[PDB]
């Protein structure tokens, strides 16, 4: 059977999830809820900056849009309780949106006619099941109604932090990762509704300091970090394309070469390795949750101990992107 | 030591809001009493002392309960979304600066015109046909002081203004078409995104797109020069710039003429809003100019054809200062004429 | 690619942003192949240069450096780096015509610097080349080739916008004069910050991607070359402005009849072909990035302004100053290729 | 009572230079050499797209060009041996042309009818003295021929990590400066004569890692941190403007307010500190060498031991030259 899946927020996340989504069997989106018109949402999902032309034919009709001739109902509702999920068939949500991004927000999609179970976009609390694919998404039973697909930079940092924990042993680390600039920030200086000072400055024209959770919160993903790791973000004037910096002491010393071994012997679908000097557009698109970048790996030794820096590139928005549908492909197959 | 000053209120201190504020610093007869936003003090002072394009704030700004104090002096802040419940009479508001970008026509500005409200306003944009609508040193001899609700034109009208009615008095517009070259604003989203306008151009990532909209400048242009009336039309195209514009004009003219005769007629019809400049600029050259336009002699072109003529004339303007100063000449003008 | 069609071989001087996206599309083409490459530079800055791209994306296929060169999926390119045409030995590799892509050689005199005796035997420059050597905007005047030509042009960026427009206003209305603006993307000719323009230009040298920059573009003056009948009536200038590539071009005109805007729409999507596009959707520059157009005439910047029975005409055309250009490109050099002698 | 100065390079940081050097008394630049015509020179220091308008007027004349009517003569020699420095009084030059940044480059500036001293406005190498002004500009006596201002990285780091150190020694740090394209970078991707195959790719349009020496060669400026630091960079799109962050552990546990309060109470006309929550913009054009950001300071503790995170701001254009001109002055009412 198919599971039918609804977009809460087509937004950046929600419309490359979309995308994505058209090329797994086992799912199909049957609505989409956001806050415009379906010529609105028709035209952003055919027309992409940084994420190129969509590969399909999207007509807007009354009601919704069709993509491929396969319409998709769009509605308008602002309030999650008052979306009817259930007459489209839908039982699990993407919630998208970055405002319902809690246990119990998230719960207001399951009334009795919306949907059975949410997958937030984001970091969700720390009383949601928290999921990298390819990480920890052993975690799921398909009993869950509501789960978490992390952040980005979680998804970036929890592969190359589990390998080197598991082979070295992290003994602590602080994080900085150069982020492109989002939505949420201001295109120009202005107020921020979230009240940040750093957010409310124009985006494109600024590095720009920010708080980021990723490395307190590591523990929902690898449960042993939790308590070791912080960090924070220099949010840059690039539109999407993303690299997370560690730095670590560890139980063993090591060698730059020991190290990048041991990453490139932990990759997979979801954690890519390289040894190319790349630069941030070189990862637009790319499916891999994380690229470690060989190039930038350095030990910093004095007196028989080290700092080891260790750094992997992601496109925050595909990168993510390609995480949260794998997880979503297999917490469908899995749902109950 | 004095108290010859009329008490101004800010709607909106954004871009122009925040701008109008630092201008109005050096206005003796004008003071700014109070701020009316949607967000809080902390916010608002910071976002005055520290300004990406335009520089640090020229003074001390800290912050107090219910607003903050610049060089010492209290400005409240308040944060009503409907200006029904500013009570700008409190603060002894005579003239609101209506800038948030949602009250731009008559009937909305004058809800800051309440029995606890303001006396006049001045929207910081086009307001519509029906209110009088003043580019500084081109038409604020149209203001007798009794308006309730005036218009500062836009950016865009601020510069074409001085240069259509210096090229038009000397050689007689036809008609004509225009296209701005300008910065990105903050209506514009930073990335891919719904625009809540329904505008599917400015939905667009502002600053990595060249990105067609339209423009009511040149069509409205009667509102400012009544003989260029149903004369002009144009459009804009956004470029990732944070600030910092330009403004192409093409026409057909009355008189055969040439580019010297073009430029030295833009140039002895200059003064403190129409500059005048031969050197080769950039845009980045003409942030926080306080000219409302700058006429640049090096792009002016004759096209000849069968002793027929395209003239093309070229005026910068920072958009975000260019403007504000040709808003604040007008606020100061009508703030000594008022009723 | 076991085939039957003839094949020439092509050698790339200046393996910058045209020659490599060349390279990128004759992989597509079979009569056609790039045997030699030669630039400033050593084979490894080459191979990653067309393995990563900012603007265009991942090189389709595997590059590996090799000595001497590198192989674009296990076959030899080989790379030279000789400043001077005279000292490319392109007859040692059988490369018949040169794609002259430099920016330093684009007239007539210095592209036959190719031509020794154990050089080529014609040579495409990718740019304007003077009065006196045929320039070629494909699907609008490529017709002008006989195979005979030792140097050819394939225009600029901006004519091959322009030119298929114009046409089309042209033969449907009679265009009398005009002024043209191109919003056009910075180049590798602009400073990255502020300093000496080694050309001398003093708006070059500002800042490219943080100004609005004026510049002077000969596309309008020199539209003669491509369509004889609009020598000497029209004119413009650039606006280059902070995007990586993505340009656009805008033409204001007086014409011989009266339109309506549907009337010239029209009259731009008869005309439409494999050269020129033409779309009524509101897009914006990212969305032609990579577009095989030479010209995407877009109908909703249309304007017609008429006052006292006169009216002054805009039509506007998108073009990716890299990808719409270097898919005409070599569709020129396609074309040439075959009828060459 | 006027030492006459040459600028040789009128780029970002020669044509800054000879801007600040307007404002002070003992200096006076009484020649130009660069490779290009007056007029193109006059314009780069009357427009300046990071730094404003020229503060004064600028007249392009035959030979050079007039800065308030006092004209300056410019001439276009690639070869220092080829520059008569001694012609127009030249004493001390100002070597800012990114290419003769060596001892014995820089020599050929003290030919029999050139000048007597040269600052490289930027490192030097290990064999000549490198001054942080307000760190370490009392090793220099006034007899050097040769002597370095260091780069703008080194500017930055070394007031912070010279305080970090006095007051709880460094034993080890790894630093990254996220750092605003400069000159040296492609404005789009290709060949880079340096052969760097990230300094060839669009500057302004992507994160771009690159190698800096600072933080190995502090000990030209700091000697007891010689063999204790190391890091790299990663440019972005931002025309100016940059910020240094280093990560260390220390001989002594630490509180935030404890590393801030060492930070404020080293602060001076080099060495700026703030606690408000800035961004890249803020700092352009400001006079500080090195302005610490107490607002991201982090110490991250597990099982009794830390990692401290210290970040300050840098105008890697006017932070650097308002630096390299205070050595310059000093340098010059010393000079023997
Ligand atoms: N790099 C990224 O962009 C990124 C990466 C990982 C996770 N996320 C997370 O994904 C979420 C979305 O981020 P985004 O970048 O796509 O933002 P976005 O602004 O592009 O999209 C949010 C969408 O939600 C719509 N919306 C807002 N409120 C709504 C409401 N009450 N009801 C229905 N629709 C509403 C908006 O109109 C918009 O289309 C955030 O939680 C964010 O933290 C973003
Ligand atoms: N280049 C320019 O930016 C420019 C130039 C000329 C005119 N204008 C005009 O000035 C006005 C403001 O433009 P801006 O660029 O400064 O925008 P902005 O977004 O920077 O500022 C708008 C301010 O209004 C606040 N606000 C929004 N709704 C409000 C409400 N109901 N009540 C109180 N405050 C509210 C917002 O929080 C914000 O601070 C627009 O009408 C715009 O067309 C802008
Ligand atoms: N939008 C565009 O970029 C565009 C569009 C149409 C036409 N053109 C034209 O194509 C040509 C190349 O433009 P580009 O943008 O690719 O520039 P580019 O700088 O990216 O490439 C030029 C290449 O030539 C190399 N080179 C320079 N001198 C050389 C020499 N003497 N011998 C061998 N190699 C040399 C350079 O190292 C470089 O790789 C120009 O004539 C330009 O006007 C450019
Ligand atoms: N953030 C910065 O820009 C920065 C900061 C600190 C130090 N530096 C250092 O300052 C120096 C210059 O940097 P920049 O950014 O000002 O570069 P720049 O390219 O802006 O200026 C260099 C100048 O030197 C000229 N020049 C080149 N070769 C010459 C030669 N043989 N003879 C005479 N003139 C020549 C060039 O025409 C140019 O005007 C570099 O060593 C650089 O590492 C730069």
């Amino acid at each position: 059977m198919v599971v039918k899946v609804g977009i809460n927020g087509f937004g950046r996340i929600g419309r490359l999830a979309f995308r994505r989504i058209q090329n797994i069997e086992g799912v199909e989106v049957t609505r989409i809820n956001d806050l415009t018109d379906p010529n609105m949402l028709a035209h952003l999902l055919k027309y992409d900056t940084t994420q190129g032309r969509f590969d399909g034919t999207v007509e807007v009709k009354e009601g919704g849009f069709e993509v491929n001739g396969n319409f998709i109902k769009v509605s308008a509702e602002r309030d999650p309780e008052n979306i009817d999920w259930a007459t489209d068939g839908v039982e699990i949500v993407l919630e998208a949106t970055g405002f319902f991004a809690k246990k119990e927000a998230a719960e207001k999609h399951l009334h009795a006619n919306g949907a059975k179970k949410v997958v937030i976009t984001a970091p969700g609390g720390n009383d949601v099941k928290t999921v990298v694919f390819n990480t920890n998404h052993d975690i799921l039973d398909g009993t869950e109604t509501v789960i978490s697909g992390a952040s980005c930079t979680t998804n970036c940092l929890a592969p190359m932090a589990k390998a080197l924990h598991d082979a070295f042993g992290i003994q602590k680390g602080l994080m900085t990762t150069i982020h492109a600039y989002t939505g949420d920030q201001m295109i120009l200086d202005g107020p921020h509704r979230g009240g940040d000072l750093r957010r409310a400055r124009a985006g494109a024209a600024n590095i720009v300091p920010n708080s980021t959770g990723a490395a307190k919160a590591i523990g929902l993903v690898i449960p042993e970090l939790n308590g070791k790791l912080d960090g924070a973000a220099q949010r840059v004037p690039v539109p999407t394309g993303s690299v997370t910096e560690l730095v670590v002491t560890l139980d063993k010393n090591v060698s730059v070469d020991e190290i990048n071994s041991a990453m490139k012997a932990a990759s997979n679908d979801s954690f890519g390795y390289t040894e190319d000097p790349i630069v941030s557009s070189d990862i637009v698109g790319v499916s891999y949750g994380s690229l470690f970048d060989a190039t930038q790996t350095k030990v910093m030794e004095v007196d028989g101990s080290q700092l080891v820096k260790v750094v992997s590139w992601y496109d925050n928005e595909m990168s993510y992107t390609a995480q949260l549908v794998r997880t979503l492909e297999y917490f469908a197959k899995i749902a109950k």
